[PDB]
């Protein structure tokens, strides 16, 4: 009922919803379509750090608030970008496609996250490849179909096709194979960067997960997006507008990769969360043959198998820990008891850590053989107990920062204050001499399943002797836990 | 040997291995499952916190308190026994917490079986007794100290209050009554449980915390008040502790009472009813229990938690289509219609007899307006919430006593023309909340008009949005203009 | 080319060349030399901030909200002109304080000069004009844009209100009212203002803030409200803003009226006055000013900061003695005693013209004890505090407009007893402390004799600790009792 | 008036302060005595990082709130190793005299702190050698003398002649010269090393800083104290009593001297910050003949020479900047006109940044040299302008992990889980390959006093042409500022 050159004024109020990381944000109705689905509302039961929470009691976050902030930045983003520079010709469609592969970038995450696609289905399925990023395709392919998100999408000023597709190369990449997108041109490559940034790993689900895990983990956090937005422009590099970032800015940039591998050291990779994230898997396995999950037309799916139908894929969630923890079915009682003793905190035993020493890199293709190697080092030392392949658990875990052996920053592009149109490039030793001379590493952590004082005390043992044998580093606590063999190995001392 | 844990409300914290033995148990662990804010999380989405961390923080700050008032007045005797009895009651004060934390036994239980009386803290005495038989706790208890029967007896009192209808306490003595104010604070509500939820749950919020529980602690002296050792404030800060209330009853007013977070809770309540004919849980030597049976055993209870709505939800029994029906209308976002608030206006109180007859009388409401549908009894929902400072109409801080900096012995009173004149004049009040569960346009705008009438009729406040909702209906009051 | 500056309360913030231009002046880095919280950095060691952040932080957030506003709502025509105007306005309102900000016009100037009558505010407006004329800032202005007879005025009006005695504002119509209620407004208090230094002040005082100005924004509309066009806040967020001025009402009573921040206020300002007749800043032309005199020369003025407090402290002239032995006596913490806090009863209000007569009668009281000691008039200091909401006895939320959902064009209205009963039932009132200048024991408890009796001979409230450090005096009065 | 076992009880209350890093925290009544001295109040006025509120708003904090802080982390670090190892005989006395170390040992800090004895003195006064811990002990004996305190540090059961001795062995190191301290002995070797650890750096003062200058600074403090404090013991090492870290947080411990060094690179070493320092010292240097201070027994003394009395001294503090500012002595005009151009920010100008390439170190000696390098380096670019000496500033910056080529971490021994009393050493290769190979280097930024568009310019060339010449490395925008220059050097292309 108000007008203003001669026109009725028609006032839309988006939702505002408050979150404890970003504070109180507009979210677009149909972002507000999209996440009021049972697809979308699934990532309220599926906790962000997986095994984490029974090592860090604040980590009860769910990929569902992650999601929300991914979504956010990712708007906040290429709103900037756009507002600083007109000449990009970004869209409000633009924008809220970005938005959309941000919310839903995470959909295809199984129970307790990355231990699903990470440990349990290369176990349960080694046949399949899954990725949880294929995992979202599918599953935002599902979601638009089951609640008739298109014609929302269309009254919204977005092409449905050709914007779904685009969606869908945010989120897992080119999907197919020059130019390998085909949802936006070269001169919006700079979009492709914003929610999952495969050539760089600079993105917005970073600059939320950083902020968010710290907040829950009582961490804190050491790196600023919002002054890396404020020090952000695109430019031309090799025919593709790209993201580049203030040429001063290039400690915070190394900084920013040091963060995430100071919050894997700290916190993914926990010791502790590993061997949770490692039991949990073990039930699941035990219980995959008995557990039943009905999906679409009602066929059954198991654990394992429902990843190939999103209707049971769904249904999916840490629930099903809980539904094993319950559980009365004597066929369950295996799974079960692995998850009881989780609860009564007798878990495997952590023996040691050590890494590996020249260039030398352990092949994923060797490391079930690992056990048994460990079990087959004979230390002098007189044992009451023999331990066999199957009482360890050899974990290895690839630390770097995010593109195997490269500097990230190699692949990074900057701008100076002199001429903020002209991409440039800064070598590692035009920066400084205190960082890292390489990017990539193995840690190798040893467990014992077998808990008592005697085989704990034999375990490290066989460890250390196994690290000399194979010429890995001498552990932390190496003459304190054996000190027996550490002499044996000079370059040791 | 102890063990230390990050909290990030209360950092790098000191577990003592008695503790850890405790919470190292499937009845302490459950508590993982169950939110502490409910439905809260559907309304704020960093509200994902677990009873389970909230529970850490209390048994801490519970150790906290008493071991500082120990450290400055040695004439106490306080005992690190004493210390770890109230750092256990800390620990376990929620383990009688069902699904959802205050839904279950706020709305649920009431609901699905009125005959009985329950409350979590009954059910976390349960649970507690449960706890030490299941696992053998006893002997630990008695190698770190303890003295089983009396300190279990004393735990037990901390949570749940005096066991029985002059000093009402068997596990301590007067001279340590001040131990049985730090848990759970009967007398006051002054208590480290608020401290860490209000802590707790302003971060997971994004509502800021603006009450100091370290600067009280600093200030707290145990002083003599009628043969008990009490707990007293320094004098200078009593406006800090009316702010205390304060900040309890804005978190209720912004986050617990929130009016969607409330229609959540019902809905979900509602699924629970229609699924509790139909859901199983295998209790004490097999025997089956309901969602509403399940207080009945603890074995079972400690295997009902916020689980059961991720059960309903997920099921695929014909049975639970109803219950199942209900939590996907929560997902799909299609919720009951919040219609308005009001409150009474004099010194009139709704009671709690006559809750069930107020969507009637709002149906009944006769409005002067040309309606397209008519509304029924069953189509409202009448939510009356009570906000409180903790003890329905009383002044906390009548109940409590202060030191002064030249006699730090003396318990003195303070009473409320002494503080300031800007403080609440009343120190209780009723919130009434109405829904309609027909979601349609002109269903909404009916519900309106039979609401403001209602308030009118009843002679209760004018909504805040009276005359743009009802512009027909607030001129016949003129007590409203 | 605009700045980017990193603020610990606001983050990585903008600053268009026009502000740098109008920062980087001797008028404006002024502010780096003048403590927000004046005598207050020596009760809170973490009050170290000056007025300059808090300035650059006011800036900001009069350009975030009107940008906000003007986003939501393009037919209000808010152009970037209008953007820059209220933001010089923002950094701007400041430039009037003084050495120890609101000791200087508070405390000092009322006692140094009582027949002028100066404010801050006042202050700011000839500090703009100064800053405007001597940096050349008009051509800048004009080149962005800004029309700077129109603007310069509009400035003004934004800091100080309506230059002269139906619309009062030249700067701006009645269409862009609400750009007049951004950064000082006069009619409810709701401003920018507050918003930075909550949150500024709660930073460095190691109080939380507990106002969410950002959800504010979010629930902030402008609409028609008598021909103007006005800032309205969303009904349902009237609890907030009833929790905002409740912040503000906590913040002086926890911090900037803190019982030894004001003495200390007091003892600087005794010093300031010792001294004034012998310190000496040059102005325009040479001419020679007196601290107490630099107000009218905004050149003099502009080398008037706490840097006097120092002057003066590392003094050697033998006139300036007594001034610099009150600051030795600041930094040696030999304070005046605190004595006690007492508050008027009923309707009664103390009136400003007698507080200069309130010592003479707390020493005239007659209390019933033996006293070793006999106390006068000038051993007594008697502060009085007026508390209140802003706006003397009014409720401003009664000069609030809110919107509803359904109509979020439409002003209301919402009223108190709409809102709890759990809020001040008024909102106003005054504490009155006492201090003594003897600071020996025998001073100390006859001072303490003098002033309860002088509180039950008043009809004042009974001081909290009154039966402690009277005990002989507080029967008599069987109102207290 | 109350008694408990038939003696009289007695009611000793602390003053409570409130602190925004550390809340409210207890000061013993000696401690306040100390406190509340024209000697330590003075700190009020000295600005903890100098120029550096000059860029950085929020950081208007003095030396004053900080050593409130280092006192009782002091207080807190000696109380937690003494509550867990009672054999180690911590007494009261002990955990007093350690807090009175901590609230002293910035006692001698000069107007803007650093930049009094690190740019300051050794301008105006080269023939001296003075530090401000120098200073502190000076200062900490004029405290304790003009205040009377040694009454009544004997009344809390201190040795005043033994203990005021220990305290200036805290602050200072050793006074004199085996075990080379007097105050304690080798058994609590332990309490020398949490004031001002000068064998591995890890003590409370930089604990206190991180966290205080990153709440004013805007960013965010990525160590944990409280941590490290729960995994601190002290350990037999050779001899001494020595604090000892847990063995799993090496980690942590390399990630403290990390945040040690982003806080120098982001704020302290600032290059405007740097030059503000540069300019207010040049100001100080033209003011030095004709500000007076008055000492003992009336003496006048100059801002150099107040350092030499702590009666004129302790009127020296960030108040000269504003004597300066609002004289009128023509005398003063030059010094003047320096500051105004502050507040005007008419700044010298940042022309870039270089380092070394090789082990190459650029020698103390050979820095005031270096302008005049610049201005002899030949671009072959046309300029409008010929630069000199005296148009150029030279600043050379050391950053390293605090003890100059050394990795403090082969400094630091720790303990293992399973023996908690044994001391063990942990060396870099045991712990990961992603840290500093390095632990030191240099940084060149070069400044230009002509602040025109032209002169800016051809300083640019000058500098990037000098870079080249002395095989320094490419400047980050150095194709930008000089592409011209560049491509001579082909070691950079
Ligand atoms: O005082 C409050 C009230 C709500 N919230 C949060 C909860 C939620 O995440 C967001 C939106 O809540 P609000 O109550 O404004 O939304 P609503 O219930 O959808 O209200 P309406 O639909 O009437 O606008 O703000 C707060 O932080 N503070
Ligand atoms: O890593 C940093 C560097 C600077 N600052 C602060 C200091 C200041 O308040 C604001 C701007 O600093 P910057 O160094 O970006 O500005 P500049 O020195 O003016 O750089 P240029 O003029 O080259 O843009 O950011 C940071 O917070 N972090
Ligand atoms: O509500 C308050 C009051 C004071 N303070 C701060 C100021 C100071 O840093 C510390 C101590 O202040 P308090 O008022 O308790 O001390 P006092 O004035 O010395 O009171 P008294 O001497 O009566 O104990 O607490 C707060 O943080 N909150
Ligand atoms: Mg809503
Ligand atoms: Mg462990
Ligand atoms: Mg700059
Ligand atoms: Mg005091």
């Amino acid at each position: 009922n108000l007008y203003f050159q001669g026109s009725q004024i028609h006032v839309d109020t988006m939702k505002v919803i408050n979150d404890p990381i970003h504070g109180h944000i507009e979210l677009h109705p149909l972002l507000v379509r999209i996440i009021d689905t049972p697809q979308f509302q699934r990532l309220r039961y599926i906790k962000q750090l997986g095994g984490g929470y029974y090592v860090f009691p604040g980590a009860s976050h769910n990929r569902f608030e992650h999601s929300l902030g991914v979504g956010y930045l990712a708007g906040c983003l290429v709103h900037a970008l756009g507002e600083k520079q007109p000449e990009l010709q970004i869209s409000e469609r633009d924008v809220l496609c970005v938005q959309i592969a941000g919310l839903c970038h995470d959909l295809g995450h199984g129970p307790f996250s990355h231990m699903f696609d990470g440990r349990f289905i290369p176990l349960a399925r080694p046949e399949v490849k899954w990725t949880h990023e294929q995992g979202s395709v599918m599953m935002f392919e599902h979601l638009i179909n089951s609640n008739g998100i298109k014609p929302v999408m269309e009254q919204y000023g977005l092409i449905p096709e050709e914007d779904i597709y685009f969606i869908k190369e945010q989120i897992v990449g080119p999907l197919e194979s020059l130019w390998p997108y085909k949802g936006r041109p070269e001169n919006k490559s700079f979009l492709y960067e914003i929610v999952s940034n495969k050539r760089n790993g600079i993105d917005v689900d970073k600059w939320d997960y950083f902020a968010r895990d710290c907040h829950h983990l009582g961490i804190q956090n050491n790196f600023d997006y919002k002054r890396f937005i404020k020090f952000a422009r695109v430019c031309e590099v090799d025919n593709e507008l790209r993201i580049c970032a203030r040429d001063k800015e290039v400690g915070n940039l190394y900084d920013m990769f040091h963060t995430r591998n100071s919050l894997h050291r700290r916190a993914y990779q926990h010791k502790v969360g590993n061997i949770i994230d490692t039991m949990i898997t073990d039930a699941f396995l035990k219980a995959d043959d008995y557990i039943e999950i009905t999906g679409a037309g009602g066929k059954k799916y198991r654990i394992s198998t429902a990843i190939d139908d999103m209707e049971a894929y769904t249904k999916l969630t840490d629930n099903i820990f809980l539904e094993i923890l319950y559980s009365t079915d004597p066929k369950l009682k295996d799974a079960r008891e692995i998850l009881k003793q989780i609860e009564y905190r007798n878990l495997f035993k952590y023996v040691g850590e050590t890494q590996p020493t020249g260039q030398i890199k352990i092949k994923r293709e060797d490391y079930e053989s690992l056990p048994k190697e460990v079990a087959s080092a004979k230390p002098k030392v007189l044992l009451d107990v023999k331990l066999k392949a199957e009482d360890f658990i050899v974990d290895v875990i690839n630390m770097d920062y995010g593109m195997q052996e490269k500097n990230p920053i190699d692949h990074v592009s900057f701008y100076c204050k002199t001429a903020p149109n002209r991409a440039i490039r800064i070598t590692k030793n035009q920066v400084s001499q205190l960082l890292p001379e390489k990017f990539a590493e193995q840690l190798i952590r040893v467990y014992c399943k077998k808990v008592d004082r005697k085989s704990l005390y034999a375990a490290r043992q066989y460890f250390v002797q196994w690290c000399a044998d194979r010429n890995f580093t001498k552990p932390q606590d190496g003459d304190v836990i054996a000190p027996l063999i550490t002499p044996q190995k000079k370059e040791w001392n």
